[PDB]
């Protein structure tokens, strides 16, 4: 789909991830029936009309720490998901930053390890491939809370 894909995807029920451009297509917006966007790129605002944002500033770097984000997006996603609505996940190109998040939601939704979670996003957007830090965080998050995450998912909502 290129590098920054070819238009934001779908990756399981309501959940979509995409690019800055396609976080600012109506016409996708609409067609997709996104009421929730989770921004994560350098400088996430809430930009539009009609959309509840959930806004992380963060760089795409191994020095960035995205597992504190962990919670607060899955928090976002899954209450989205749960009324029936759809999300998406977007950063500047759809790859690493958004891709990571949706990794930690898909891990704590399913039994799936941060690799089974990783070839899921794929499936959908070809391009996703979290940057070799992302990937150590999504790895000690499998290790260590990932088990806790899915309590926390089951007491909160189940
Ligand atoms: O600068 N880059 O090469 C670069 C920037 C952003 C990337 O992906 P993002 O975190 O999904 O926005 C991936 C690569």
């Amino acid at each position: 789909g290129g590098p920054m894909g070819n238009g934001m995807n779908k990756i399981l029920p309501g959940l979509y991830i995409g690019n800055f451009k396609d976080a600012r297509d109506a016409a996708q917006l609409s067609a997709n029936a996104v009421t929730h966007i989770l921004s994560v790129h350098d400088s996430a605002r809430p930009m539009l009309e009609g959309v509840k944002y959930l806004c992380i500033p963060a760089a795409d770097s191994p020095s960035q720490n995205l597992t504190r984000h962990f919670k607060e997006s899955i928090k976002f996603i899954h209450e989205c998901r749960l009324r029936g609505e759809s999300c998406l996940v977007h950063s500047l190109a759809g790859v690493s930053r958004s891709v990571t998040l949706v990794i930690a939601y898909i891990m704590t939704v399913t039994d799936f390890g941060w690799e089974d979670a990783l070839h899921t996003v794929r499936a959908g957007r070809s391009c996703a491939n979290p940057n070799v830090g992302f990937q150590r965080q999504l790895q000690e998050f499998e290790k260590h809370e990932v088990h806790q995450y899915r309590q926390w998912l089951k007491e909160e909502y189940g």
